[PDB]
């Protein structure tokens, strides 16, 4: 039985001094990086003057010599230009040239273009919008574009369509690519090869999602090498053409986590392509991609350069990105490698293409700093400093200076001096964009320096997958190509020397002022939790030791009563991935000691309530600091006790830290002397987020002034015990927080105890219903229901239309459905695929499924761990077999035999016919797939809502009309657009749903603390200027009936309601996170008096709800002659169970009436109802007898605004 963590993440090879220096610079502060770059990039005054002169001459040439022309000729608006190009694109998808021309002449030009063209004409409008306008919009206003296309055709007819088609054909066949196939691209290269250029061809493959895709990219590269080599005809690697490849195209799991697979499976494929390039003697360049693939790619480069089968050939090339903080250390490593191997490595120096994405990734991951510079001028200095390094080593490497910036060019041209020969170094540029500049460089009559054109090769479909990334660059306010076209920009500004500008700044190397470090994402509110970089070798080495150490500890969990540990029954705690791995020991709580603990908490409550809220929050902040410091050890316990992967365990500890700091800040913002605690609160938590959810409930209750009885899930008591220990170390007194391990019997004894003033439950809907029933028996000393927060299961869907990008969808589906083996309340359960793209996406999804590694989670390479118990396994596998027994297609990955020592379920895809085939939440790694026709979208949303759950929901579409439609009709608490659906970042995506998924309020949001005090505070930003209009009509009706006091109360409720609140929450770049208050639905009213009914109706209507009024009240005569607007919202119910589901209830009566009604409500089928009760006299005395916070519904929506391939705002 293998030792825990003994193979966690061993590096591919022992790290040399040169490799360790690369790693040390990964996230070095920007003020530390620049000074040595400024020193390295310094040149003489004479050189600087000469370079400015050269740059000035180049830039004057460029300024003194397409779509814009079309737009001008026909006076097109921007939307008209974009729609015309979308139309042209579609028409070109028609292959038969004369067939197309006829469709245009006889059908399109005579209007009704909708009539003739299961896929929006405008799916790529974001890209064409960049071409026409220079600005990137994440989503497509398809109704605007359809109106514009109708308008321009009705105005200008076939001629404008003809010009649109020809324009599109030219840009897509000749400007964005050198050719559609390698043979065509080579034909078109002859002309500029004559003029002294050379070429490197890029076959536009990247991001293989399946083994099939990788093998297809491999054979594309192989066939291109043959065509290029045959065309090269012996010209060699400097004069003749080469090829560029992306390693991500050649393997579907190209990542540090899968390093062993990369070296075993990807390396041989690159070697075979390199052997072919060697035979023809052409270049083969490895392109640079994301920052977390840099160091892994060095391991491939090293093996290849030391492989004797490749000796005698100097065509191997490697890209280095000067916007990266590691660039100079990467170059030292490469130059040394070229010395040891004897290979003259071709080094392409670029600035870097993924800047937007790197900023967002570091912010999302809570890392210490960015792996790239944040000021564009720093990249320019880095570039020039690294060019100086390369030019001093031309004996050993072949520098290739890829840039379109004339200032950069001129600086390097003069840096290189007067001695030149072909083969010493070259410049490089991108096809289409750089020929203007470099035609001022190449040739004996210019600067007589060679330039290699990077030449994309691909069909229209292929080009558009990543044409945005390639444009977005030349289009930002900071880009040279953009600035030289701006007339407001002078030549003097363009020939400005970045080295000298940086040197003379006050602070050399300061971070950009408008980009937040990950720790500062929330500004003064609170400190963001910090993560761990699992691509950093130093981090992996350190984490390996801490994880090993955490596994030698003798973890225990005991009943920790206010007076001290209690004895009880003791059993071991086993690793769910391997029951031979004993993780610890738990002593469970007796039912008598459970009851004892509640009495002890009651007696302690005044002492804890009297601790000022700000000192209570200081305890939470201290606890957050201790967990941050203990994160590596906590990680190791979560991995082995709960079966979680390291990545998921990091995110869990972050969430615990975030809960603690968020509820501390909310407390400091809100709580004062009049917000009295409820009293002892019982917190019952689930196994599957055994630290974060556990901590959030307890931290909220404590900071609100309540002593807590913490009852963790029976499966995961050890991490709960550690969280309690940390909370007590931080200053929470033993009497304020008692730990009671055990099963549901401990939970139920706690709920039933008379001094229990409130319950916070997270778990299954079934168990929540049992707790609701127990509590219907009970009232508070004041005669009011015991507050219950119950956050329960989900049946979460994602809808995907034909505009979505399949590779993005598959990544988000694999993550959402099979991360944590699907053991997240938010996990994706039903994937809904538009019929037109269903087969393609499903094929890709099954391919990606078979790349997942299932096993014990103490290895970094494991993607999917075990399920928590053999009972959970049996329940999940029974579901799979029923489905398989109804004829449903079932796809499963094969499990390795090593899984036999634990409880594993293989990730599973099930193809359903209708959504009605699923009855209950299946809490496991099981994805169901259904298909829909686009016209039935609205019915599909109904089917999703019809399950009665309402937790998470995803939508993948580029089309605004679809977004508006679906998000206005779906009923769920957490929405996600063009991303995964498992985001629950505290204070950013406040988490929690409706219906069968919860009562609210949401955890990690601003209404949560108010449920745990007797008088609710006003949350930050909690108000609305909007007044419900049916409420206003009802207040007027009351005035007409003579109920003047109730009329005024109604108008007051109208004003106090926060319905219509609509906020954007601060978060990472490249995302919009929105928070809104909606109506809950239909509220059950159980009045006793006429005035009580009017107050209840006012509260419900003020918050946007409809109502069902208890007919047994006998108060029908009190609502004669209602305005139709109000009557539409009102119904009367004899049989409550028949008229649901309800979303809440308002009750009037004395204590025995409230208790009776409460039992009746708890017996209603379906969701748990948040009930509010008041006596007639309380309604008279207290205008907040019915609190409006609990009559609205919170909705969180997280939109990935980077999904179109770039970040506009950045
Ligand atoms: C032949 C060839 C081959 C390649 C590439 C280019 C060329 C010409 N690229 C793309 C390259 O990284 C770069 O994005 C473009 O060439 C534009 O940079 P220029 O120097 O031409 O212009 P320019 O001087 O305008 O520099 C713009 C660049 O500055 C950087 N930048 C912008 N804002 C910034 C900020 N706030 N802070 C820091 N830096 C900022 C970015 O790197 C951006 O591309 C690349 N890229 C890649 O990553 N891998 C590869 O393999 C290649 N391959
Ligand atoms: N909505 C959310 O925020 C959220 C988050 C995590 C998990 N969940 C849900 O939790 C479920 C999985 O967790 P679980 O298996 O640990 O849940 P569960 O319902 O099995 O058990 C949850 C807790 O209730 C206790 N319990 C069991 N019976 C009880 C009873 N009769 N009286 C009082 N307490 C009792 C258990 O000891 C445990 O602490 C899933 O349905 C999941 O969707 C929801
Ligand atoms: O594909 C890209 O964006 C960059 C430019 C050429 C190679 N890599
Ligand atoms: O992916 C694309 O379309 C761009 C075009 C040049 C290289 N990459
Ligand atoms: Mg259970």
């Amino acid at each position: 039985a293998p030792a825990p963590f003994a193979d966690f993440a061993p590096p591919v090879r022992p790290q040399s001094t040169l490799r360790r220096a690369i790693t040390a610079a990964y996230r070095r502060p920007e003020t530390e990086c620049l000074p040595p770059l400024v020193e390295a990039a310094t040149q003489s005054k004479e050189i600087r003057d000469a370079a400015a002169s050269t740059a000035r001459k180049l830039i004057e040439a460029l300024r003194g010599k397409g779509v814009e022309g079309l737009v001008q000729e026909y006076s097109l608006s921007s939307q008209e230009g974009v729609a015309l190009m979308c139309l042209a694109e579609a028409l070109l998808r028609i292959p038969d040239t004369a067939t197309r021309d006829a469709l245009i002449r006889d059908k399109i030009a005579d209007g009704n273009w909708k009539s003739h063209l299961s896929r929006s004409l405008f799916v790529n409008a974001a890209t064409w919008g960049l071409v026409v306008t220079g600005k990137l919009t994440s989503t497509v206003n398809d109704r605007s574009l359809a109106a514009a296309l109708t308008r321009l055709i009705s105005r200008c007819g076939e001629p404008v369509i003809r010009r649109g088609v020809d324009m599109a054909m030219r840009m897509m066949g000749e400007q964005f690519v050198t050719g559609e196939t390698i043979r065509e691209a080579l034909k078109r290269s002859k002309e500029l090869e004559e003029k002294g250029f050379s070429y490197s061809y890029d076959m536009l493959g990247e991001a293989a999602t399946t083994a099939a895709d990788a093998e297809r990219y491999y054979r594309d590269y192989e066939s291109a090498i043959h065509a290029i080599g045959k065309a090269s005809a012996g010209r060699g690697i400097y004069e003749g053409p080469g090829i560029s490849i992306k390693l991500s195209a050649l393997h579907p799991r190209y990542s540090r986590a899968q390093a062993a697979r990369v070296m075993g499976e990807l390396l041989p494929r690159v070697k075979a392509l390199a052997l072919l390039a060697k035979n023809y003697d052409i270049g083969l360049n490895i392109d640079a991609e994301e920052a977390d693939r840099l160091e892994l790619s060095l391991d491939l480069l090293e093996v290849l350069c030391l492989d004797g089968d490749l000796s005698g050939w100097n065509g191997m090339g490697f890209v280095v990105q000067a916007y990266g903080k590691r660039c100079p250390f990467v170059l030292d490593f490469i130059i040394d490698l070229a010395r040891r191997s004897g290979r003259r490595i071709m080094v392409r120096l670029v600035k870097g293409a993924y800047w937007d994405a790197e900023i967002k990734r570091a912010q999302l991951d809570g890392l210490a700093d960015f792996p790239v510079f944040t000021r564009k001028i720093h990249t320019d200095v880095s570039y020039i400093a690294c060019a100086a390094k390369l030019l001093a080593a031309t004996d050993v490497v072949f520098p290739q200076f890829a840039t379109h910036n004339a200032q950069t060019l001129a600086a390097i041209y003069h840096m290189a001096g007067k001695d030149f020969h072909v083969g010493k170094y070259e410049f490089q540029c991108l096809h289409g964009m750089g020929e203007p500049l470099y035609e001022e460089v190449v040739g004996r009559g210019k600067l007589d320096r060679p330039c290699r054109i990077y030449a994309p090769v691909g069909t229209h479909e292929t080009l558009l997958a990543y044409l945005v990334r390639r444009l977005l660059e030349n289009g930002a306010n900071s880009s040279f190509v953009h600035r030289i076209n701006d007339p407001k920009v002078s030549i003097d500004e363009l020939i400005a020397d970045p080295v000298e500008v940086v040197r003379a700044m006050p602070v050399v190397g300061a971070k950009h002022d408008r980009i937040a470090l990950p720790a500062e994402l929330f500004g003064d509110a609170r400190t963001n939790s910090a993560g761990l970089d699992l691509s950093n070798e130093e981090t992996l080495a350190s984490l390996t030791e801490a994880l090993r150490e955490s596994a030698a500890m003798k973890w225990t969990a005991l009943p920790q009563l206010a007076t001290g540990p209690a004895a009880g029954e003791t059993r071991t705690v086993l690793n769910p991935g391997d029951h031979r791995d004993v993780v610890g020991s738990v002593t469970e709580t007796s039912e008598e000691d459970a009851r004892r603990a509640v009495r002890l908490a009651a007696d302690a409550a005044p002492d804890w309530a009297a601790v000022p809220p700000s000192e209570r929050a200081a305890c939470l902040d201290r606890a957050a600091e201790l967990m941050q410091a203990r994160m590596p050890t906590l990680l190791g316990l979560i991995i082995r006790e709960a079966g979680k992967s390291a990545l998921n365990a990091i995110a869990e500890v972050r969430e615990a830290i975030d809960f603690l700091r968020y509820y501390a800040e909310q407390t400091r913002r809100t709580l004062g002397p009049g917000h009295g605690p409820l009293g002892p609160i019982v917190c019952i938590s689930p196994w599957n987020f055994p630290l974060a959810i556990f901590t959030g409930q307890i931290a909220a209750a404590l900071v609100a002034g309540n002593p807590v009885l913490a009852k963790p899930a029976e499966e995961t008591p050890l991490i709960a015990a550690e969280g309690v220990r940390i909370l007590r170390e931080a200053g929470i007194p033993a009497s304020a927080l008692q730990l009671l391990p055990g099963d549901g019997r401990v939970g139920a004894a706690l709920v039933a105890a008379a001094e229990t003033a409130g319950v916070m439950f997270t778990g299954s809907t079934e168990v929540a219903r049992l707790i609701q029933a127990q509590l219907a028996d009970r009232l508070s000393p004041a005669g009011r229901p015991i507050p219950l927060i119950a956050e329960t299961g989900g049946q979460n869907a994602m809808i995907v239309d034909s505009s979505a990008l399949a590779e993005q969808v598959v990544g988000d589906v694999i993550t959402s459905a099979f991360d944590s083996a699907g053991q997240r309340s938010s996990a994706l359960r039903v994937l809904c695929l538009q019929e037109d793209v269903a087969d393609r996406i499903l094929t890709m999804l099954k391919g990606a499924l078979h790349e997942l590694h299932i096993g014990r989670t103490d290895r970094l390479s494991v993607d999917v761990g075990p399920v928590i118990t053999s009972e959970a396994k049996d329940n999940i596998e029974k579901h799979i077999e029923r489905m398989r027994g109804l004829g449903r297609k079932v796809e499963q990955i094969g499990l390795a035999s090593e899984t036999g020592v634990g409880t594993f379920v293989p990730p599973t895809i099930i193809e359903l016919e209708k959504l009605s085939d699923l009855q209950r939440e299946v809490f496991g790694p099981v994805l169901h797939v259904i298909r829909y026709r686009r016209d039935d979208l609205d019915r599909l949303v109904d089917d999703v809502n019809a399950t009665g759950y309402g937790l998470t929901f995803g939508l993948h579409t580029r089309l605004d009309e679809t977004i508006a439609h679906v998000t206005s009709r779906i009923k769920a608490g957490n929405l996600y657009i063009n991303r995964n659906i498992i985001g629950a970042v505290v204070g950013v995506q406040p988490f929690g749903g409706r219906g069968l998924s919860g009562t609210g309020p949401k955890a990690g949001g601003p209404l949560y603390l108010g449920r745990l005090v007797t008088t609710a505070p006003v949350p930050p930003q909690h108000s609305s200027v909007h007044t419900d209009p049916v409420l206003l009509d009802f207040a007027k009706w009351l005035d007409g009936k003579g109920a003047r006091a109730e009329a005024e109360a109604a108008r007051n409720a109208g004003s106090s309601s926060a319905l219509g609140l609509d906020l954007e929450l601060p978060g990472p770049v490249g995302e919009r996170n929105l928070y809104t208050l909606h109506a809950r639905g239909r509220i059950l009213l159980v009045p006793a008096t006429e005035s009580g009914l009017y107050h209840q109706l006012a509260a419900a209507l003020a918050t946007g709800n409809s109502v069902a009024i208890d007919a047994a009240s006998g108060l029908q005569a009190s609502l004669k002659n209602l305005p139709q607007t109000v009557g539409l919202r009102v119904s009367w119910s004899k049989d409550w169970a028949a008229d649901g589901p309800f979303a809440g209830a308002l009750v009037e009566g004395d204590a025995e009436r409230i208790r009776a009604v409460n039992k009746a409500i708890a017996a209603l089928p379906g969701p748990l109802l948040l009930v509010q009760a008041a006596s007639s006299g309380e309604i008279a005395r207290n205008p907040d007898a019915y609190c409006l916070n609990w009559l609205v519904e919170e909705v969180s929506a997280s939109i990935n605004t980077a999904a179109a391939g770039g970040n506009a705002s950045l």
